[PDB]
């Protein structure tokens, strides 16, 4: 009786298993995320404050799938060499569905043992829950720039940072037009 279905279920063979993992991992890794009433709800989900717990898990699984859509187009094997360095002076390699890197990701407690673990879709999605759980809850908002500093998920993901990008405008549009949000 879900009202909102994540985009990875449309094409990905394991898409339903990904959703089941996210719904369960949200209980364990996103309890702070799911207690926030975000200050930019008027932008992302106008009716956020009336969502049940189950609807908020449906919402965050959808938003994660919309980020995956533009980060990796659902390709868990994807890697991308960035413009900047890790602390050792090697260019950062972003990996997997949400394009997380091992050094910055492991700072969230994601516990990646090796780079191969970032291409494990379940570990990758769990890490993205951890990142959101930290910053959406600390900043009290999903994204946006407040007094010259990016907030919420935009702290980590440039795909959530406002601008004239198809990715950002689509994530915003898809979120705010979910039946449970509008």
């Amino acid at each position: 009786s879900r009202e909102v279905i994540p985009l990875w279920e449309d094409k990905v063979a394991d898409g339903k298993a990904w959703s089941t993992h996210v719904y369960s991992a949200l209980d364990k890794l996103g309890p702070n995320l799911l207690d926030v009433i975000p200050a930019d709800r008027s932008l992302f989900c106008p009716k956020y404050s009336s969502l049940s717990y189950a609807q908020r898990k449906q919402y965050w699984a959808f938003v994660l799938s919309s980020m995956v859509r533009f980060q990796s187009n659902f390709k868990t094997a994807m890697s991308y060499t960035e413009d900047f360095n890790d602390s050792n002076g090697n260019r950062v390699i972003s990996r997997g569905l949400l394009q997380i890197s091992i050094e910055s990701g492991n700072a969230y407690g994601c516990g990646f043992k090796s780079t191969k673990d970032l291409h494990d879709p379940l570990q990758n999605l769990s890490c993205g829950i951890r990142i959101l759980d930290r910053w959406v809850s600390r900043d009290g908002r999903i994204a946006g720039k407040v007094d010259g500093a990016w907030k919420g998920g935009a702290r980590y993901w440039s795909v959530l940072r406002a601008g004239d990008k198809t990715s950002y405008k689509s994530i915003v549009s898809w979120s705010q037009n979910l039946s449970i949000c509008k």
